[PDB]
This record gives C-alpha cells, structure tokens and sequence, in this order.
C-alpha cells in the first residue's frame, strides 16, 4: 500500500464567478452563519457588528444590523430549532437574538461577559436552544436558552485548561437530547471531554497520553456514524505543529491514530505544519486536513494513509466535505471545489482579492423535479461576502 505521494493541482488559473455579494463590513468578514430552516445568513466582523441578509436573493436582501459588541463578531452561530442567534465577540460578548415575527426581527434575547476574549462558539447541531464556548484563559462554557423569552442558563463552567481554550466540537449529537457531551481543546496539548450538564471532566488527554510530544491543538472534527458504525463520539485533532490525532471519545479518549503530517524542513517555518482545517466525507470515508503551507491531505478513514495531497498557493483556511466533493477555502482569495472520490479540481470560485477566511454551502431545499445548483458564501478578509452557484 501507500508510501508514494499522490498530489494532484490546482492549476495555474476580470472575473470573479461570483453570482452576488455584502459588502456592509467595513473590515474583515471573521465569522459566517446560517439559519438551518430560513434563507437568512449572518455575517460577523473586524467592524464589530454582525449582519444579517438573504441568500436566496440576487442582490441579497438587507435584513438588519445586529450591535452591542465590544470588538470582532468572531462567530454566528444559530440554534437547531432556529429561533434564536448566538453571537460572540473578541472582548468576551456573549449576545442572543429571539426570531421574531416570522424570524424577520432578530429582537436582542439577553447577553453576557464573561470572559477577556472568546476564542470560538459554536450551537449544538441537534439539541435545540444549546450553545458552548472556549476562551484565552481556557475557560470551557456552556449555556442553554430559555424557549419563553431568551434569558440565559448556564450549564458549565470548566477552567481546567492553562493556555487558551482554542476549539471544540460537540458529540454524540444523535445519541438523544439529555445527552450533551463536548469536547474542547487547548494550546497547553490538553483535550478535555465533558458532560455538559453535571460539568464534569469525562476524559483528559495531556502531553503523557501522547508520546510525551509538545502538541498546541488548533482544530476538532466529528466523524459521522457512516465512517465509524455507530461511534458518535469519533474526533480528530490537528495541532499548530503538525500532530494529528484521531480519539475514540467513548472508551474515554482512546488514541486510535497519532501521526506528524508533514514532515517539516530545518528552514521551514514549524508553523507551516499547523493543521489549519478537518473535515470527513460522511458519504466515503475520507479525511482531508488542511495545512497553513497550503497542503491538503485526503486520508482514508480505514486504512488512515493518504490518498490524496494537494498543494495550494497559500495557506488553507477551512475543508468542508459535501456530497463527493472537497471544498477549500485558500488566503489567496480563492474557493476550491475537487472531486475527493478522484481528486479531479471541479471547480474555482474566483473574485476576493484579499483572502477567504470561512465560507458556508447553500443547497436547493426544492427538489419538486428540478434540481439547482448548491450555493457557496464566503467569508473576506476584505469584508465582503460572495456568492457562488457550484457544478452539482
């Protein structure tokens, strides 16, 4: 089997293929969001304000402003039931929006600050009204939203890690609504798995479990039930100097792969091995991770050697599997689309002169006999959002 490197590219190529755009940030664009149900997107920002605006329409329509943040919108998250928004800023801003009339308005719930800065917050992707952030002094939180009004609970409120608490991922999402587990990462090479609710440290990986190695974590990414058979608890993490590990968060964090991606130059910056971006095809069992020295390497869960490598002009941003497809967002402005069945570069989206720091994929909800094309919306460094109709 694998031991020869199988890159593909990626080739060498006022357009802009872009459909329409937001250009209300007036800085950088940091987080993107979307409402599950409606065509309603949210746009965060370097301005300290968080849009709103349709995706459906060409131009988009213009749904509102979203204020009270104390510096950069770092993330849009919406609720599975969707009707209420978290958003978090860099000063440590928690705010909650409740849908209203129709989920048009976006009235202001309730809010808090709690921490110096927030690093990332996501919303649970099942269990309706639940969200969970990390912060720099490695603070884990997660908080619940009354269905009435808006007003917060807290469930948790863990400070087991020592550098800043730098991702997280909620797990065993299929697994029931009285069953929150989250798994959070930190730059002290600790992973801690916890049950939301009782707040308590299920497992705790630290430098010992892992070769006695120095590994800042940077990035998590839940393997779906379709790769795993059954294991909801399946999440690989990437460090800032290139160490993949792959845990079985349900016999309590048992490390079923641990490699070094890339094996590094003397020169070569020891942060060009940082993996930036995870993300498993639920389809096909794959894996591609995403490195700052632009490399994308497409993994087969099974066999967990390497596929596929791919090497981008800059440094990747994000990964995001849909359907056979591998989409990567790259600094250089650009949006990727490949064919992670045979590596085949479908696709360019082409417009942004400064880079793409996250985007989302859009699809067609109607299939009553014709089926349209799946949208990509990215996220500027500029401060503006593009639209991209994708081949499929």
């Amino acid at each position: 089997e694998v031991e020869q490197d199988v890159p593909v590219d990626i080739e060498g190529e006022m357009s802009n293929n872009s459909l329409t755009y937001f250009d209300k940030h007036t800085d950088s664009v940091f987080a993107i969001g979307h409402h599950p149900n409606l065509p309603l997107v949210c746009t965060g920002g370097g301005d300290n304000l968080a849009h709103l605006w349709t995706s459906h329409s060409q131009p988009p329509k213009f749904a509102g402003t979203l204020t009270g943040y104390g510096e950069s919108v770092i993330s849009c998250s919406f609720t599975s039931e969707g009707g209420f928004l978290v958003t978090a800023d860099m000063s440590g801003k928690v705010l909650v929006h409740m849908g209203q009339k129709g989920g048009a308005q976006w009235k202001l719930a309730s809010q808090m600050q709690e921490v110096e800065e927030i690093v990332w917050l996501k919303t649970h992707p099942t269990i309706a009204r639940t969200f969970a952030f990390g912060a720099t002094d490695g603070s884990v939180w997660c908080y619940q939203i009354n269905e009435q009004d808006g007003s917060l609970e807290q469930l948790m409120s863990g400070f087991v890690h020592q550098q800043d608490c730098s991702m997280g991922e909620f797990i065993n999402t299929d697994k029931g609504e009285n069953t929150l587990e989250l798994v959070t990462c930190s730059l002290d090479s600790t992973i801690v798995a916890w049950n939301c609710f009782t707040g308590q440290q299920l497992f705790k990986i630290t430098q010992a479990e892992i070769k006695g190695l120095e590994a800042p974590w940077i990035s998590l990414s839940l393997a779906p039930e379709t790769l795993t058979k059954g294991n909801s608890g399946v999440v690989a993490c990437g460090s800032n100097n290139g160490l993949l590990a792959v845990i079985n968060c349900n016999n309590g964090g048992a490390i079923l792969h641990l490699s070094t991606v890339i094996e590094l130059k003397p020169e070569q910056d020891e942060l060009d091995a940082s993996i930036e971006s995870i993300s498993w095809s639920s389809k096909f069992s794959l894996m591609a991770i995403g490195l700052v020295c632009g490399e994308i390497l497409l993994y087969d869960t099974s066999a967990w050697r390497v596929r596929h490598k791919f090497v981008l002009e800059d440094s990747v941003t994000k990964l995001m599997f849909d359907n056979d497809d591998l989409f990567a967002s790259c600094i250089n402005g650009k949006v990727y689309q490949f064919n992670a069945r045979t590596g085949q570069e479908k696709f360019v989206c082409v417009g942004h002169n400064m880079g793409v720091l996250d985007f989302i994929l859009l699809h067609p909800v109607a299939n009553t006999g014709t089926e349209q094309k799946r949208k990509v919306i990215t996220a500027g460094d500029e401060g503006v959002s593009l639209v991209f109709e994708v081949p499929n």
